[PDB]
């Protein structure tokens, strides 16, 4: 029909521009990738990264779905706000996957295996560029009217093959510990239980005369429980935003579900090592033991795992939630508290080690000695990046080999 | 106006969705920022980062200009492709600034000074959110018709105050090699001269019988000159895209200009240290003295500086240039060659050091000892990240204290 064609023709250029802005939104992340100015990125876990592969597939299917609805309504006649949201969410989630999976691959795997994964992430990123590019309007303009949906579904299935082959490249990485605890128990109840696990452990921790360092630890713990009580309310607001029971929701999203439980168990476990450390700072009043670095480690471990809990709690909400806002603000309370505790103990260390951490002047009159001195210096920043990328995987094996005994312990 | 009113019910909501997709394009980078998982990254110079501050200001002024033109053509009736490009370019360049300036601050500065810069990058990012937020058309439904341009220009000037105060936070970081003077000599002629500096130095090296390790270095140098000759065509593609003379172009963009010259001098200087290492041929046929790590440093230094030259060559374009494509592809030739030379020399080292780089099993049958062994591990990845963040600035002070002499010599 006429108006269906004429209003579509006016909005086809803008749809081309939005799509090309989509390609650019991805392409700016690929420029970023192949620039090694980007360096040592996220210690992102595979459990989360599978929920990105899944939510990518869902958003790609939502982009296909909303494109099919817009094909039936005439490719730019109908209201694009849904497609522009779905493009913008698929493009932002794909661009977040492409970012994250490079960071993850390069920081975790041996040479051939890292090289192998990146090659396929690139093919997936290019195939997503082909998803917008094999449409635009230029490539589509002559193709039969419904038949465009076969380009959509073939581009979908080939992308989904690359996502499945990418999935089959990440699935072999999963940890064995979940095998003995496949259960219907749900993360909501684990958070509700986590509150009591902490509170029953910390009932001990309200003596009649406090100490400076201890009080900061209580400010953390008290903020962490407030954060967990926010996290209890987060899912409950999702259960009212969604139109279906918690069981009918949880029974599909298994890869997100395991991410949220592993996050809840990381906050429980993290806080338990904080509480287990703070116990030394109350169960003796006398200075029988000290361990400042252990606090800096442990405070950074609560600070890192609490950020994973927000991120793992984020993926399923649009932002306007007061439970999200309260969780985020409470995470700033935890962040600032860990920063304060950090600054305090760093202060106690550097009170002495201002003697140790000194430097000497660097000027020279003879040019040969400058052109040499930088070529001395660039070799030290090699040995002390290899050492860090070498020892950071020995942890990833202590994460596995002993923990398969920890399943039975 | 009439057509402005008739389009409002459909076309304001989509413009709101595009703007909110703009806020989200930024907000995804701020969620990224305040997730420390998006960790220590780009070593990028202030010279480049000022061209981002400038091109942000120009794109912000182009978002102002194109929205002012749209305010005259009818607030959502007119062809939005220009505004949607300018929003998409301001949003991608701002999001790239917010990313890069966090990376730069945390990698370079002391505690107070890094804390200080990030605080203001956040205020600038929020003020940009307030800019699109103030254009979320609920605000423009109550402000007087032309008077919206005062919200635009006040939001602009306050952002520009934050960008100027941010600029004044980065300008104190600049260096003597251009702080002494700007000149009329231009980068085009420095590239043209760079070709001859390299070719006249490398006329020596080509001899009747080659060697394996040397041939790879000639593949680099030959690719690097091809890359520099591509870079000569890059500016002609800019200068023919523009209507104005090279002098009328160069006399404005001084911060970009110094970025491109310092990049060209980095590719000349990088290649000259590679050619100086191949000039270890000059003394002898026999191995008088050599070392491998010098090549790994130097090949990574050509590989890093050549990526800066492409990036510094991107900013003033659109992607469809054959000179851009040729430069990028040639940079892949250089990248792959450096990777090949890397792999070769790494191979020569590990042929021996397979003796050194060995590991032992990590399993345990006592939970206390596992829970301890991971807490032994987490402190080593502290000592060997402080050491790296400590020594990486003892280089950055050699960029000045001795280098002011070499900048004059």
């Amino acid at each position: 029909a006429a108006a269906e064609t004429m209003t579509q023709d006016k909005m086809n250029p803008i749809l081309d521009a939005i799509l090309e802005s989509g390609i650019n939104t991805i392409q700016e992340s690929v420029y970023n990738l192949d620039s090694p100015l980007s360096w040592s990125g996220p210690l992102t876990p595979p459990t989360f990264l599978l929920s990105l592969l899944e939510s990518t597939s869902e958003n790609a299917t939502e982009f296909a779905t909303s494109f099919n609805n817009l094909i039936v309504d005439g490719l730019a006649h109908g209201d694009q706000t849904e497609v522009i949201h779905c493009v913008s969410d698929f493009s932002t989630s794909m661009a977040t996957l492409v970012t994250n999976s490079k960071a993850y691959a390069v920081t975790t795997l041996p040479q051939e295996q890292s090289d192998q994964i990146l090659t396929l992430v690139k093919r997936c990123a290019r195939e997503a560029q082909y998803f917008f590019e094999d449409l635009m309007s230029e490539n589509l303009n002559q193709v039969g009217d419904e038949e465009k949906t076969d380009i959509v579904i073939n581009a979908n299935v080939d992308m989904q093959e690359k996502l499945q082959e990418l999935s089959l490249a990440i699935e072999p990485l999963l940890n064995i510990q979940s095998v003995k605890s496949n259960k219907e128990t749900n993360p909501h109840s684990e958070l509700v239980a986590t509150a009591d696990k902490i509170v029953k452990s910390s009932e001990h921790l309200r003596v009649d005369v406090p100490k400076p360092l201890l009080s900061l630890a209580l400010m953390i713990i008290d903020a962490v429980v407030a954060l967990v009580k926010a996290a209890i309310q987060c899912q409950n607001e999702i259960a009212t935003t969604t139109s279906i029971p918690l069981n009918q929701f949880y029974l599909k999203n298994s890869r997100w579900t395991e991410g949220l439980i592993s996050a809840a168990k990381a906050v429980a476990g993290a806080t338990n090592v904080l509480i287990t450390t703070a116990s030394k700072l109350i169960t003796s009043e006398d200075n029988e033991n000290t361990s400042p670095e252990q606090f800096i480690v442990a405070s950074k471990e609560v600070a890192a795992s609490t950020i994973q809990l927000v991120a793992a709690s984020r993926v399923k909400t649009s932002i306007h939630s007061k439970a999200q806002d309260k969780l985020e603000h409470c995470s700033k309370d935890v962040t600032d508290a860990c920063r304060s505790l950090g600054n305090h103990v760093m202060g106690m260390i550097e009170d002495d080690h201002s003697t140790s951490q000194q430097q000497q002047p660097l000027d020279f009159t003879s040019e040969h000695t400058l052109k040499t001195a930088e070529m001395e210096q660039q070799v030290e920043i090699l040995k002390l990046e290899q050492s860090l990328s070498n020892a950071r995987k020995r942890l990833g094996e202590i994460r596995r080999h002993a923990y398969y005994n920890q399943d039975d312990d």
